[PDB]
């Protein structure tokens, strides 16, 4: 914190205020829920008073599977963060009580890839990606959350310590310059979750952790007695040590194993329960 610091802050953000179209407010529980006099809609506000890189970089984007953040604003001393609300909770709930299916799994996954195509080419990377930054409405369709870690990368490469551990590329552990494909390695990772129901070495504490995720092997599968051949072949291509061995999001769209991704509805009982 720092006034300076928020002297780079102010001018790019909208300024006034939303309870100008907004106003029936509520605190909920996140913050607030007001509506549009103009036509309805409720929004939900995360309010305040490096995380320089959400307000900037994501400011400037839009996608169909990312909440989209409508607009900034602060008085005195405190930032106001019009959102996208959506009811229908995080994939966590999902995983760690039943077992999804390939229809089910096929969909998070590419729904998470049709995100990152888009987020990478224009040259950001999530670097938090796990079942836990993932949102979901209540109809069942499927959005890529929390850009608390992000940033812009010439600078074609980075190497910034952060994510969490468990979910983690080894070339960032490692502490080699990574690029993009590390958002490849967390879905490896998180597809792992979908079918196990966990990541890797989650029994450990995460220093030694990333140790192990630093010299061994790439992860296996504990289940594998209820995988089709394809998620094999689709899991054997993302799990690749040397980054440059590593699959591409454009290649993985083209993937078989995403023949059997399964409309929003469904995707809709699993939360149901």
């Amino acid at each position: 914190s720092h006034e300076q610091f928020r002297a780079a802050l102010q001018l790019v953000v909208d300024p006034g205020d939303p309870r100008s179209y907004l106003d029936n407010f509520i605190k909920i529980g996140i913050v607030c829920i007001a509506t549009v006099r103009s036509s309805g809609k409720l929004v939900a506000v995360k309010k305040m008073d490096l995380l320089f890189n959400e307000v900037v970089i994501m400011r400037d984007y839009q996608h169909e599977n990312v909440v989209e953040m409508y607009n900034s604003y602060l008085v005195g001393d405190e930032l106001w963060v019009v959102m996208e609300f959506l009811e229908g909770g995080a994939l966590t709930d999902i995983v760690t009580h039943t077992r999804m299916n390939e229809e089910q799994i096929a969909a998070v996954c590419l729904a998470v890839l049709q995100a990152l195509s888009v987020l990478h080419a224009q040259g950001v990377i999530h670097r938090d990606i796990k079942s836990d930054s993932i949102l979901l409405t209540h109809d069942g369709r499927v959005k890529l959350s929390d850009f608390g870690f992000c940033a812009q990368v010439e600078v074609p490469r980075r190497k910034s310590l952060v994510g969490t551990p468990y979910w983690m590329a080894p070339e960032l552990i490692s502490r080699l310059p990574y690029g993009p494909e590390v958002d490849i390695w967390s879905l490896g990772i998180m597809v792992i979750e979908m079918v196990d129901g966990e990541p890797p070495y989650f029994n450990e504490p995460p220093l030694k952790a990333m140790k192990m995720i630093r010299d061994n092997l790439p992860p296996r599968l504990k289940n594998l007695h209820k995988v089709s051949p394809s998620l094999k072949g689709f899991l054997d291509r993302l799990l690749v040590r040397d980054p440059a061995q590593r699959a591409t999001a454009a290649e993985l769209l083209k993937h078989p194993f995403l023949a059997k991704a399964g409309p929003p509805a469904s995707i809709v009982p699993l939360m149901r329960q």
